[PDB]
């Protein structure tokens, strides 16, 4: 029986203040890096334990003895995210209900459907490319949001965001943005009621709407559409839960909507902007990459089967969600009285935080070439001990979208090696923008038009 680490402590606002920062994930992977696989960490009335080693992060994957929490940031997400499914504990009758409802939106046979829709927007975005000037260049996170938004709109809700009609951020996206912002800022405050946050509140209440008044349009344009859609959105207004027999009711749909709409994209694009960046760091992998998509896009317009045979770029992006995990902590509580790793008592409801960066960093799993983006460590799942790889979380609350993204990225990330030649022309410096999930900021890179034909 150890006594874990703790980081510096600040008086009554006891570990609180280490939060006060724009990059608060990479401040705790450096704190992991300082006192090791686990440390305590205070807040006025809470604590958690960070764990960052595999040895421990199996045994909190047991679903027997551990369930997802509500970290702080998921409480205040919560506040418009409801009891949706990211955001619902697992025990409210809305998680398994809308669990058995959506699921099947996500089936082979739905990725089939989706496929199509995906490759408007992939195509879009390639046109927009095709149609710099010389010398002009992408802002890669930019038009990666522009891309993944879309796409969760277009094949989840049959709507036409249109991001790449507009040079700046589509309303939504400058709303979500800030309320995400204000969700990780409130997580170092002590006293939250301070009339000092009245305007942060207002600037809230105002970018919840904002995102609420696009759901109703997105409800009303199906409502009136008249037209046969079976998506994500046809599932939530129709689907019957097998078990209870019941549809979804009309306020946990509008969460739904929103959930999928900003869990549906800001991970994805975060995702592909890390990808590519990884890619022109590493000339060797982007070479590798773009013989696959050469070799296998052999069609003006990617088929479903083609982006299956995309292998090495299905292992390109799970290198990346290794390095930089953009969802980058999920949270669980103790189901009971357990041990951890035979040294660390819990009780009956003590929370821990999962570091995924810091797993994902686990010198005992990948060895000491950890940093290298190497994305051959991929070529065999049975070589991966359990629960080292955990970037969509965990269990019956694993990411319900995981193959949505994957296939998605693929796709994008195939058309992209195949039409282009890329050049990091700046020399770009890796900075992580944090806004609970991670995503390169200004990441540029010139696109030399291989001039194939869509
Ligand atoms: C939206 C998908 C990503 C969510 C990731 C959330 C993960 N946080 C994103 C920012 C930092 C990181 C995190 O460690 N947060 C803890 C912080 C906290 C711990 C103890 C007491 C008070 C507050 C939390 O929110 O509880
Ligand atoms: C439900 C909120 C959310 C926010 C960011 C990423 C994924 C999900």
């Amino acid at each position: 029986i150890k006594e874990m680490p703790q980081p510096k402590t600040f008086g009554e606002l006891k570990n609180l203040p280490l939060l006060n920062t724009d990059k608060p994930v990479q401040a705790l992977m450096k704190i992991a890096d300082e006192l090791g696989e686990i440390f305590k960490f205070e807040a006025p009335g809470r604590v958690t334990r960070y764990l960052s080693s595999q040895r421990l992060i199996k045994e909190a994957c047991d679903e027997s003895r551990f369930d997802k929490n509500l970290s702080q940031a998921l409480k205040f997400v919560r506040d418009f995210a409801g009891d949706g499914l990211f955001t619902s504990w697992t025990h409210e009758k809305n998680w398994k209900k809308a669990h058995n409802i959506l699921l099947p939106s996500f089936s082979q046979q739905a990725m089939k459907g989706y496929h199509a829709m995906m490759v408007d927007i992939a195509v879009q975005l390639v046109q927009k490319w095709e149609r710099l000037n010389a010398d002009e260049h992408i802002e890669v996170p930019e038009d990666m949001t522009r891309l993944t938004l879309d796409t969760i709109g277009l094949c989840g809700f049959n709507y036409r965001f249109n991001s790449f009609y507009r040079d700046q951020p589509h309303p939504f996206i400058t709303s979500m943005v800030r309320a995400l912002d204000e969700a990780m800022n409130k997580l170092q405050r002590a006293n939250p009621d301070d009339p000092a946050y009245d305007e942060n509140k207002r600037q809230f209440q105002e970018d919840i709407k904002v995102m609420n008044d696009l759901v109703d349009k997105i409800i009303a344009d199906r409502k009136a559409s008249g037209e046969q859609s079976d998506d994500l959105l046809t599932h939530m207004l129709n689907g019957k839960d097998p078990e209870t027999g019941e549809p979804l009711d009309d306020e946990n749909i509008r969460y739904q909507i929103i959930t999928f709409l900003i869990a549906g994209h800001e991970t994805t694009s975060g995702l592909l902007s890390f990808a590519l960046y990884f890619l022109v760091k590493n000339p060797h992998v982007l070479q590798k990459a773009a013989e696959e998509a050469a070799r296998v896009l052999v069609d003006p317009v990617p088929s479903y089967k083609q982006v299956k045979q995309l292998k090495y770029v299905g292992m390109v992006l799970n290198e990346a969600l290794r390095l930089w995990p953009t969802a980058p902590a999920f949270s669980l509580y103790a189901k009971e009285d357990t041990v951890l790793g035979g040294e660390y008592p819990l009780e009956k409801g003590d929370e821990l935080m999962v570091l995924i960066p810091q797993l994902h960093r686990d010198k005992t799993i990948w060895g000491d070439d950890v940093e290298e983006f190497r994305p051959e460590r991929f070529e065999n799942p049975s070589a991966i001990p359990q629960h080292a790889f955990k970037p969509f979380g965990n269990g019956q609350r694993a990411c319900i979208g995981q193959q949505f993204a994957l296939h998605e990225a693929t796709l994008v990330l195939g058309m992209m090696l195949k039409h282009f030649d890329f050049e990091d022309h700046t020399n770009y410096e890796l900075d992580i923008k944090e806004t609970l999930t991670l995503k390169p900021e200004g990441f540029v890179v010139k696109a030399k038009s291989k001039k194939i034909p869509l």
